[PDB]
């Protein structure tokens, strides 16, 4: 399954980011061995992207769309939904399942 979204904390179950809408999130991404490759929480500033535009990996475009505002979830992105066999040199290895702890802050 490309992406699975497991809830850590419920959102308002009302406000979901739709295609072409901006989602504002905090996130922390980890590899299967626990290594943190990216976090907006560490940087201390939320991250914005436009849902469905391919600005992020496919697991995010599809997974964040399943979240409602205030929700915290783990997005488990299979390699086909992230970087595939190619990976991202110096950041992500080949064939990596990526886990993101994401909180959806706002839709714009």
């Amino acid at each position: 399954m490309g992406v699975q979204v497991v809830t850590l904390a419920a959102g308002d179950e009302a406000t979901y980011p739709k295609a072409g809408q901006v989602a504002v999130v905090h996130y922390t991404g980890t590899l299967a061995d626990g290594k943190v490759f990216d976090s907006s929480r560490t940087r201390g500033k939320p991250f914005r992207f436009t849902v469905g535009r391919g600005e992020v990996i496919r697991g995010w475009d599809e997974g964040v769309a399943q979240m409602s505002v205030g929700q915290r979830a783990k997005l488990v992105c299979s390699p086909d939904y992230a970087y595939g066999s190619r990976g991202h040199p110096g950041v992500i290895p080949p064939n990596a399942t990526l886990t993101f702890d994401v909180e959806l802050l706002r839709v714009e």
